[PDB]
């Protein structure tokens, strides 16, 4: 869905960002103040002592019910960055059919 | 597969233990020295000032490649206890097609 697609549904929050002109090592992702801050900078030599630098920053609001301890981010072979996090479950019927048993370590 | 079924495959380790005569609060699960230690004790009044206590302990070896930080345990409506943990992935082709990007917090 173009350069940037942000989907937020009952179970998860996902950002898809096209960064095809970048290398994986050029990207940083940082979460602060309920924002996702994504940066990239990529430099290339061009003919006759030229060069090009491409750079971006994208700030996205993180939904308040995303679990910030379960965030993940990956870059696909074709240069799509996916950032995602699960939403914290509704407590309705928590433990109704199956019940969690604590595992002590 | 009877009282106790232990399955260990490429991706996970799972114990299924029938504890139908127990209540959820009667069970404890503790991991120590690469063992899972499961205990239950359940007491019931019976007629004419009688009572019955049922108790068990089951120790299971945890495979060395299970991720002990990702263990889970649940009790089903019909009284089956499931303990499971994922195995740590093989590193072969880690990041080959899609690459993890660190999320700094
Ligand atoms: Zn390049
Ligand atoms: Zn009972």
């Amino acid at each position: 869905s173009g350069i940037s697609e942000v989907r937020s549904d009952r179970d998860k929050f996902v950002i898809f960002l096209d960064v095809k002109h970048f290398s994986p090592e050029d990207l940083t992702v940082k979460v602060q103040e309920d924002f996702v801050e994504i940066h990239g900078k990529h430099n290339e030599r061009q003919d006759d002592h030229g060069y090009i630098s491409r750079e971006f920053h994208r700030r996205y609001r993180l939904p308040s019910n995303v679990d910030q301890s379960a965030l993940s981010c990956s870059l696909s072979a074709d240069g799509m960055l996916t950032f995602s996090g699960p939403k914290i479950p509704s407590g309705v019927d928590a433990g109704h059919s199956e019940r969690a048993i604590p595992v002590s370590r």
